[PDB]
């Protein structure tokens, strides 16, 4: 409804007024409920140099239910699968209307930096993350080269 639209416009403006400087997000075209985002691979992570695209769909009762967020760029990560689905608490059970797209993107950035052990969406990548970090990093760097450059 009108309340959701007002809140989405405010967040769009929040992002413009205080640009995050490694992420961006906004409407695809003229549809305020469907956004795109980009996250730069964090420096000192195996994703460094990559640019990762996301899609965001806001529900009509936003901000009281979470947006749906998925990657469109392929990535080697324990908590993000080949469909681009993201296992992240705040997108499910831990959503609050105090959260914003800006905070979601920062949380996803932090997730890239430090995966969650309890949530293996891709069990084999989770396993290599836990057992052979140097191998995980090598492969995550190779996938950044292959998909995110």
């Amino acid at each position: 409804g009108a309340m959701a639209l007002k809140r989405i416009h405010k967040e769009l403006n929040d992002l413009a007024r205080d640009p995050p400087a490694q992420c961006s997000a906004g409407p695809v075209g003229d549809d305020m409920f469907h956004w795109q985002a980009t996250i730069m691979g964090p420096n000192d992570s195996p994703y460094q140099g990559g640019v990762f695209f996301l899609t965001i769909h806001f529900p009509t009762d936003y901000p009281f239910k979470p947006p749906k967020v998925a990657f469109t760029t392929r990535i080697y990560h324990p908590n993000i699968n080949s469909n681009g689905s993201i296992c992240l608490d705040i997108l499910r059970s831990q959503w609050s209307p105090a959260l914003t797209i800006s905070k979601v993107l920062l949380s996803i950035c932090s997730l890239l930096c430090d995966p969650n052990p309890d949530d293996p969406l891709v069990p084999e990548i989770a396993r290599i993350y836990k057992t052979d970090r140097e191998k995980y990093n090598r492969i995550a760097r190779e996938w950044t080269q292959k998909y995110a450059m």
